[PDB]
């Protein structure tokens, strides 16, 4: 449970990300590496809390964080977390729009599915960049215009985050997000109007009436978690699997 116990293979992202490998058996990690070293007692009380809670969070569709690493030496602290070697969906929505090819309805139905459970669990204790996809299409929770914000957010809700999950599967589906503006307040206007463009033909009408829903102004007329995974798109096939 030190740094040294771990070779760093190379760098995903800049804190900063890296792939690891466990020396004693192999094992491949990834770390986040946070510097400290210009935070206050209070800051680093607040830090050391929030890690030990996301410690405790064990869901096949939440980014697992196995251990914590100080290094006093350089103040920096290591987050060992499982390692999704398909990459984000931020990155499959660019793929899309660069290759001009629409992602498979499949596809979407299983991120809706592992999403919404994950989501269901953290509602029992979102955007593209913070959900991730393993090896065996599984898809983990993990972790400027607000392109995601519900209407009610935007005034003063765990269905503010149904909102949210439907703009994600929106441009999930379309390749671009359901309001788009130049400006905030441009954004702010088209979100409180909540019209819309329908997903592409391609999707079936009951996927694109789910996604519909979701970005119900109102937030007492968006499905519940329950509701949407009692929907008959979604199958065991969508679930996770190891
Ligand atoms: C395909 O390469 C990429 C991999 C990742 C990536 C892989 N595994 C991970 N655990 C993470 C990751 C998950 C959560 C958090 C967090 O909670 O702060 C951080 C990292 C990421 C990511 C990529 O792009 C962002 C990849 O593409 C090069
Ligand atoms: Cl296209
Ligand atoms: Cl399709
Ligand atoms: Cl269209």
């Amino acid at each position: 449970s030190r740094a040294e116990d771990y070779e760093v293979l190379y760098t995903i992202g800049t804190g900063r990300c890296q792939k690891i490998r466990r020396k004693s058996d192999g094992k491949i990690l990834v770390w986040k590496e946070l510097d400290y070293g210009s935070m206050t007692e209070a800051e680093k009380q607040m830090l050391v809390s929030e890690v030990n809670l996301l410690r405790e969070l064990k869901h096949p569709n939440i980014v697992r964080y196995y251990d914590r690493i100080i290094d006093r030496t350089n103040t920096t602290l290591y987050i060992v977390m499982e390692y999704c070697e398909g990459g984000d969906l931020a990155s499959v929505i660019t793929k899309g729009t660069k290759e001009r090819q629409y992602l498979d309805e499949e596809f979407v139905l299983r991120v809706m599915t592992q999403l919404t459970l994950a989501l269901k669990e953290c509602h029992r204790r979102l955007k593209p960049a913070n959900v991730f996809l393993d090896g065996k299409q599984n898809v983990k929770l993990g972790d400027g215009t607000p392109y995601y914000m519900s209407p009610e957010q935007m005034n003063r809700n765990e269905k503010s985050d149904i909102w949210s999950l439907g703009c994600l599967l929106y441009e999930l589906c379309a390749l671009m997000p359901p309001f788009t503006a130049f400006s905030q307040k441009e954004l702010a206007g088209k979100i409180r109007e909540g019209k819309f463009r329908r997903i592409p033909y391609r999707y079936s009408d009951e996927l694109n009436e789910i996604i519909t829903r979701m970005l119900n102004l109102k937030d007492y007329h968006r499905p519940s978690v329950e509701e949407i995974l009692e929907n008959p798109l979604i199958l065991e096939h969508h679930h996770h699997h190891h």
